[PDB]
């Protein structure tokens, strides 16, 4: 249980924090500007890339305040093995258009502990 | 042991009803009506302690899903000590009605970690 | 180890892709059609014996989730013993097709903790 090596591939993107010692998820903002108009999703850069810890994959988990606001999380399934720029699928289920700015916040990566188990293929249970 | 306090009597404390089960129902203390394409927060007049390196899921159950009653949001952080709201999206065609009492999710103590993070010059 | 059963010889099994892929692939039984802002549960005619202290979360795969799929429920307890369902949902503007064989969904076997719970008058 070491460190989580992180990129920034920009001087855009922003270090992902959590807001308080008890939180559940690291924070990730836009690295850039948008606008999601109403019944519209739209893949939101970060600019991030992270070297994933074992055992695990990240969440990309919604922020409450956003989803009652009618904004919710698409995919989201950051695996153990990925490099890339880290992205978020916002949807906007709002009435009105949703502006995104660069910092804002847009979600929380929760590291969910997970299980490799073999697969074994039966005639019965 | 999960703490957990009542700020009315109309809570309902959550229930376990087998040892296979992912977590614990979660039960609206209010009466709602969600029109369709249209979220509610559904307060369930329950708050807890939650344990250490979990968050609690608010997660769907399978029959509301499958008419169309969808989850909005739903980490509750650890250390979230307020009302627990259940974020119900109506995404089917009728008015879906929530009466006080009745099963609305799921609460799943879901294991987490949290690392440090080191910013690098590069990965690999 | 986890114990599977094919239902149907149109089941394939559960794979993983890599060895850092977080859930393993699920793939549909059967043809289906999802009109837009509808949705459809999915048979995969798999049925599994789940881990103990996990449950199995029916996760998106995020290319379709960039068409406008998303995932439903998805739910897989620990006491659930049969074909396993995948509710797609086509949030997109035009019809989408499942055939038989193609992938739908992962799953991932998420560690999960079954606290006592203890009413008090404050915490
Ligand atoms: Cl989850």
């Amino acid at each position: 249980n070491s460190p989580v090596r992180f990129v920034k591939e920009t001087n855009r993107a922003k270090s992902p924090t959590r807001q308080s010692p008890g939180a559940a998820g690291y924070d990730l903002y836009s690295a850039y500007d948008y606008t999601i108009p109403p019944g519209e999703r739209q893949l939101i850069k970060t600019d991030i890339s992270m070297s994933m810890p074992k055992f695990c994959y990240g969440r990309i988990a919604p922020r409450s305040g956003l989803s009652l606001k009618g904004i919710d999380i698409g995919g989201g399934v950051i695996d153990e093995d990925y490099r890339g720029n880290i992205g978020v699928i916002l949807i906007n289920n709002g009435k009105c258009t949703f502006n995104v700015n660069t910092g804002d916040r847009i979600a929380q990566l929760i590291y969910q502990r997970i299980y490799y188990p073999e697969l074994e293929e039966v005639q019965s249970l």
